[PDB]
């Protein structure tokens, strides 16, 4: 009965994490979902899958493209650009 629910402001989510270096091959994999690049695998236990990319080398990502317009999966997949720094966090940090 009732099955009531409540949540914080829909526009919001917890803050982004700090910038971190990445390179490949690595025990980390990313995928495209809902016009965002998300962690597919690489969790120590669970607290990593479903996190979303927010910038790469300071280019705030246009969902799944760089600021320049490279698709993030191809951009990171290119081994000429394997060594990178990434900013990532909870999805829906803001609606835009």
């Amino acid at each position: 009965m009732g099955h009531h629910h409540h949540h914080h402001l829909d526009s919001y989510a917890p803050r982004a994490e700090a910038e971190k270096t990445f390179s490949y091959p690595l025990d980390l994999l990313l995928k495209l979902h809902d016009e965002r690049v998300l962690v597919a695998f690489g969790q120590r236990d669970g607290i990593r899958v479903g996190h979303a990319v927010l910038a790469i080398n300071g280019m705030d990502v246009n969902g799944r493209y760089t600021a320049d317009g490279k698709e993030v999966l191809e951009y990171l997949g290119n081994p000429a650009n394997y060594p990178v720094s990434i900013r990532f966090g909870r999805p829906r940090l803001t609606s835009n």
